[PDB]
């Protein structure tokens, strides 16, 4: 059975997967994504380096492929990351002055979001903005623009496509007792009180074995910031224990504002941490125990 169809039958929006053109042209990726997932997210083709490798010179080869593929196959599409320290060209991080970086960042956001206006469910606007202690990460945007880069990024994104859900995302938000989890909640509440249009918090969930259980209390904490939505993204779990994956699913089922879950690829050999067998399909492109356990958990 399709975990996407089953999660929809439980009232959620999607079970999604990260992918890109290079995956869709090889192996059994396209067939599995067509059968079992309802939303695709670009692993790399909408990152800053892929789309704006030099200032003001945009390209959408991989991004257009994925957007057109999603539409042709009836899948929702997410986009990102708009503003991130990873996959960021040195021409951007070499900018040292606030107004130039503001203008570059606004142009980047607006150009990407305008190209696909009305077609993208959600954009990851800002990623990995927090240190583990809950202070803001000293990326080039914080260092050069200051903390107003986050308000500016979200205001610009809303103007570029008011139909898209605008997310901030981060990792290590997997325990309600961890400072990072509490900090993003407190800061998002304050940003929203200041008028920053943050529609969602996305939890980038790269778990180690046994960490799923902590999400049961962490995800409701994230939802307490008052965003209309939360989501789970880039999900993978070392060992892919059925119990870890079922805990993550249950957390989303128990959080009304959790719209859905995206896994960070299809088959184990293709994961960035392939040897940890952390995905839902094995090296034969067959469903693993964790896939079947999610199916069982969603049936009814």
């Amino acid at each position: 059975q399709s975990i996407d169809q089953l999660i929809k039958a439980r009232g959620k929006v999607y079970f999604g997967v990260a992918t890109d053109q290079n995956r869709l042209t090889t192996g059994k990726n396209a067939a599995i994504i067509k059968a079992d997932f309802g939303m695709v997210w670009p692993e790399e083709s909408m990152q800053w380096d892929a789309t704006e490798p030099s200032q003001g010179n945009f390209n959408f080869a991989g991004a257009d492929y994925l957007v057109n593929w999603a539409q042709q196959n009836g899948k929702l599409i997410g986009g990102g990351m708009l503003v991130w320290h990873n996959q960021l060209p040195s021409w951007v991080s070499s900018i040292t002055d606030k107004n130039t970086l503001i203008n570059v960042m606004k142009n980047h956001i607006t150009t990407l979001m305008t190209r696909y206006k009305g077609k993208i469910r959600a954009w990851d606007v800002v990623g990995e903005a927090f240190n583990e202690d809950g202070s803001l990460r000293q990326n080039v945007f914080l260092n050069v623009i200051g903390e107003d880069y986050i308000p500016i990024a979200f205001q610009t994104a809303r103007a570029a496509d008011p139909n898209a859900k605008l997310y901030i995302m981060d990792y290590n938000l997997d325990s309600a007792s961890y400072p990072k989890t509490q900090a993003i909640v407190n800061r998002v509440k304050q940003w929203r009180a200041a008028g920053v249009p943050i529609d969602g918090i996305g939890s980038q969930m790269h778990l180690s074995a046994g960490q799923g259980a902590g999400v049961l209390q962490a995800l409701p904490l994230l939802a307490s910031a008052g965003t209309p939505e939360v989501s789970i993204l880039m999900l993978d779990v070392a060992g892919a224990s059925p119990t870890d994956y079922v805990n993550v699913v249950n957390a989303c089922l128990n959080v009304q504002s959790c719209v859905g879950i995206t896994v960070f690829g299809v088959a184990d050999p293709d994961s960035w941490r392939a040897s940890s067998t952390p995905l839902l399909f094995d090296g034969n492109f067959n469903p693993k125990p964790a896939y079947n356990a999610i199916v069982q958990n969603l049936q009814q």
